[PDB]
């Protein structure tokens, strides 16, 4: 099955997800000189305050902190968007060296990781609905660079012990992700994709133009997970990023001069 080595890495996913090779694939690189600024854009509104975390899990691929979307609680609207997104998961992509991790790219920069917020519009009802359209989900990219630790991250970093092995988890409840956010809510738009299998082009991009930064420690604490289950030879998660794919005919638009 899919995954990010030399036999089942993105090169290889359109023979099982032909989309792959579609025409609204993420990531991209944002070519800074070329976005242009819409003032017809918003300001982001970002409601977490209610936000309730359920638990973590290794999937084989990252880890997703899953939130309760039964009720709006963690919600964003405003900016690009029409009508209401649900928070249902985040999870990150990073690399085995500080100099990579980051699926979208700015002017060609990779950032050493990169974390995804994802929401879903209500009028589909729910995630599986919502997936199937065009216009089902919007996901919040926030880059990663190494420097000084992210308080908010270390509850996060506290846990990933208890979920070393594919299809691991554990109870986290309580856990604010108002404390992985950046001081600006600047940010890129563009239509795209989901960045892992099965690639549905569902997306409404938000990519945040601040980075967070954490600590070294941090980081290399995600680089001790592993994509193997318990009892397997072990493989660190690590490098779990898709390359940017072609813009094609995609505007990315700003929201700020």
């Amino acid at each position: 099955h899919w995954g990010y080595g030399k036999h089942n890495g993105p090169e290889h996913w359109h023979k099982d997800f032909p989309i792959a090779k579609g025409e609204r694939q993420s990531p991209v690189d944002i070519d800074t000189h070329t976005a242009k600024y819409d003032p017809s854009l918003k300001p982001l509104s970002v409601s977490y305050d209610q936000a309730t975390s359920l638990r973590i899990l290794n999937n084989g691929h990252a880890f997703n902190v899953e939130f309760d979307d039964s009720q709006d609680k963690a919600v964003l609207k405003g900016g690009p968007l029409d009508g209401t997104y649900r928070l249902i998961q985040f999870h990150f992509h990073w690399g085995s060296l500080d100099g990579q991790g980051s699926e979208h790219t700015v002017d060609k920069k990779k950032y050493a990781a990169e974390l995804h917020l994802v929401h879903w519009n209500t009028k589909y009802g729910d995630f599986g609905k919502a997936v199937q359209q065009p216009d089902g989900l919007a996901v919040l990219g926030i880059f990663l660079k190494v420097g000084s630790a992210k308080p908010g991250l270390q509850k996060v970093v506290d846990v990933l012990d208890s979920i070393k092995t594919k299809g691991k988890s554990a109870d986290f409840t309580n856990f604010d992700p108002r404390g992985l956010l950046p001081e600006s809510l600047d940010y890129w738009t563009y239509p795209g994709s989901l960045t892992t299998p099965p690639l549905l082009e569902c997306v409404t991009w938000i990519v945040l133009k601040e980075p967070i930064s954490v600590s070294s420690e941090q980081v290399l604490k995600f680089r001790k997970l592993n994509f193997n289950g318990e009892g397997e030879p072990e493989e660190l998660m690590v490098d779990n990023w898709r390359p940017a794919q072609p813009l094609k005919n995609r505007q990315i638009k700003a929201s700020f001069k």
